[PDB]
DNA sequence: GGTTTGGTTTGGTT
């Protein structure tokens, strides 16, 4: 039951020889739902990828990293150590050579280096080094007014600025070779039954301070988090930890502590999960790693059923199956920048071994992007720090009734990237063409 | 090793249990050098703080603000919204509870609200409301004839006046509960090898008119700032900007401009650095914010190595390390007084986002307090405005030949605070105890 | 009619 604008985007995308399209629009316009119809249309022919585990599951695909086997680190431009082509008789080479279209959801969260590595990997594997993405038609979907890519500090941030001039997908050099045809969606599907709330979100997207003041007097209820069926969103992992502790201590089960093993240089701020992870039976959790056997993936929500030494059972929300979780290793990578040479080099400096589990009554705004949630409580904590973060938090629910805030938000807290503004204005013509 | 007067003050402070000491004396008597011996003596047990970034680095500690996590605004007396004890499991709580000695350098620049907030924060965290500083032994070092605390206009100035009677650290109500034992240093160490210049500085300290005339005859040389290896000191940031612009335009590198983003009420006189910051490779700079990763600090001097869109690399003077600088956000706080509540309230009215860098061939006198410099040129500009400003500028170097002035100084320019005079007189007795 | 003080957070894993 697609809408007039969705069916229009579908026809414009599926029924043209042009290899590079972008379907963009505000949160909840039905971009991912249009992606399902694209999956039904081509459907060996397509490969659906997303930047995050949560967005990957929402779109019924897998992460860009796990498909291409990219390392969890900076992907230097067309570097052979970072972008390694698959084996001569491997299933990955077979899928890449047989590929016809590639559907990339939540493209706003795809960092420039990741998009460039997808281009080069398809070119090297397909031996079509002259044409963008190896001749694969790319169907990109997302919203640059939602969360910007994650850029850590140090030499990695400097390399991105020097190579592309910024981290956004639209800053990739491939857009000099091919043009991006932009198809836009405007009608709110997620809040289609609350048109007043939809219009308030539309004004908040444009940074309207009157909208913000109205949001405050309508949604500020500090006790909204303690209500049933409510997911708490927070900017930082550490704040979700404190909120998840309260709900953990209220469970009647015996608790079991999972102690991590940390080696070399690994800072506690960098831990994917708690070093002393306490869990109880019945706890809401989210999984952080893909199962090597394929039973669970990064982003899978579920509930603890059994707690044992170095092993626990989780009942998945996605399919109601029972999966057993064992410890995984995480590498900490640091970038050195040799002085005599013009080059940057990665090096592993420490490891973290722990069960890939995190309590999931409270989650970061990053883990929520793409989801339609029944009820959300935003805990501001020490404040908003990423562009698009507040917008993502507020647009997850269908009705204004389903949303609550821990405290009022000031207009000075709203972040805006000028690169996004110039992009959003140039694509109003319908084409994104890069300069140089 | 220490001089005999430094050794007497070292023993006086370390062999008595008395919890509050002040080591004071003229510029360059070796207060901070004695502080180093105190760090060696105490030394898991001591935390070293200072009000400014440059003074913190010289003392090998950190700012008071960064340690206690105080906001960069007026700290209302024992106000819960301004003075927030750390969380139950925070590393800062562990540090405060384990702390035995707090060493506070450049205490003369510590504003009364800052000192009081330290006292209250220590009482609250350690849960000893009845002991000054929660039972921590405090060792203060500084000089009240050097720069007075910074007090911007408006309601913030009126609040300090009403609450404490003025801005100085010695006007803190904590001194009504514990006596401050005073230890004096007299021998110049910085100017040890130039005894006539040390004698001139001493007479300038006492406002001697004949000393000022002797200084004007020897030191006035307008072209002194162009001589190699010279740091220029100016009273105002905008005066330093103009002097920095001249030296920068002589570097051969290609310029790069960092454009600040300003939103809401901000005005240019409050900008921490230029809105249109021009940089070149090789430019001498000072960093204005602490790295969240800990590689660099507010006050760190260095030189530009790389210049990219939103990122630069600076080579630190302090350790020869290369650090990557990204934009930071600053807030503007105004205090509104409300009808018939005798209370003020803070509010964020604007933000300024910019790379935390300033050109550093010319610096403000405030940024020089605590340093020993090889060669100084004081550009008077529009004139002296703060108590102690001229004295700090003149006492940075070891020898008279190392100092030059842009123009002669008239006696009507010398500033004096009566609050300082009554304090300097009472501490001749060896004790300071606030009455009433 | 001026000067000082403050965190880089979040995602990807064969
Ligand atoms: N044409 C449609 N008719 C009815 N419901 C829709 C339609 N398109 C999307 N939805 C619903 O709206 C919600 C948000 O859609 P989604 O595709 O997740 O939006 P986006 O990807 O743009 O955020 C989902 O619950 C989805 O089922
Ligand atoms: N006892 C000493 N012997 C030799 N040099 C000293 C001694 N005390 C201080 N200095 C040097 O004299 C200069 C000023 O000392 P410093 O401790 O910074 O003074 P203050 O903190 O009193 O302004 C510094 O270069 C310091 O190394
Ligand atoms: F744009 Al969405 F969930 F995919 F708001
Ligand atoms: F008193 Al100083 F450098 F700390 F002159
Ligand atoms: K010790
Ligand atoms: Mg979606
Ligand atoms: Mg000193």
């Amino acid at each position: 039951g697609l809408s007039s604008e969705q069916q229009r985007a579908f026809l414009a995308v599926t029924q043209t020889p042009h290899p590079a399209h972008l379907i963009t629009g505000p949160a909840g316009t039905g971009k991912t739902t249009l992606l399902y119809a694209l999956q039904e249309f081509y459907k060996g022919r397509a490969v659906t990828l997303a930047p995050t585990g949560t967005a990957a599951l929402q779109a019924r695909g897998q992460t860009v990293h796990s498909f291409f086997r990219f390392p969890a680190r900076l992907l230097r431009y067309r570097h052979p150590e970072d972008i390694r082509p698959p084996g001569p008789h491997s299933p990955l080479r077979k899928a890449i050579e047989q590929m016809e279209v590639l559907i990339l959801d939540e493209v706003g969260m795809v960092r420039v280096d990741l998009l460039e590595a997808m281009d080069w990997a398809l070119r090297k594997t397909r031996k079509r080094l002259e044409e963008p993405f190896g001749g694969v038609k790319v169907l990109l979907l997302g919203d640059t007014r939602q969360l910007e890519p994650v850029v850590p500090g140090g030499e990695e941030a400097l390399y991105i600025a020097r190579t592309w001039g910024g981290p956004f997908f639209f800053q990739a050099h491939v857009w000099e070779e091919v043009a991006l045809r932009v198809h836009r969606l405007w009608e709110s599907q997620r809040q289609r039954e609350d048109p007043l709330f939809a219009e308030l979100l539309k004004r908040l997207r444009q940074g309207d301070p009157q909208a913000l003041e109205t949001l405050n007097r309508a949604a500020v209820r500090p006790d909204g988090g303690e209500e049933p069926g409510t997911l708490i969103l927070t900017p930082r992992r550490k704040e979700a930890d404190a909120l998840n502790l309260k709900r953990l201590e209220a469970l009647p089960g015996k608790p079991l502590e999972y102690q991590a093993q940390v080696k070399g240089e690994f800072a506690e701020t960098d831990f994917p999960t708690e070093a002393a992870l306490t869990l109880k039976k019945g706890a809401q959790v989210i999984l952080l790693r893909n199962d090597p056997l394929g039973e669970y993936f990064n982003g899978d929500l579920g509930w603890v059923e059994d707690l044992e030494a170095e092993a626990l059972a989780v009942r998945l929300k996605r399919n109601g199956r029972r999966v057993v979780i064992r410890p995984f290793v995480w590498e900490k990578i640091v970038y050195t920048y040799d002085s005599e040479r013009e080059e940057i080099k990665p090096q592993v400096v420490g490891t973290f071994r722990q069960v890939p589990v995190r309590l999931a009554w409270a989650l970061t705004v990053h883990k929520a992007q793409g989801l339609t949630l029944d009820k959300v409580h935003l805990e501001l904590g020490r404040g908003l720090f990423a562009h698009g973060q507040l917008y993502v938090a507020l647009t997850r629910v269908r009705r204004l009734q389903d949303l609550s805030l821990s405290r009022p938000i000031a207009p000075t807290e709203l972040l805006w990237r000028p690169e996004v503004e110039v992009f959003e204005t140039r694509i109003q013509e319908g084409i994104w063409q890069k300069s140089h």
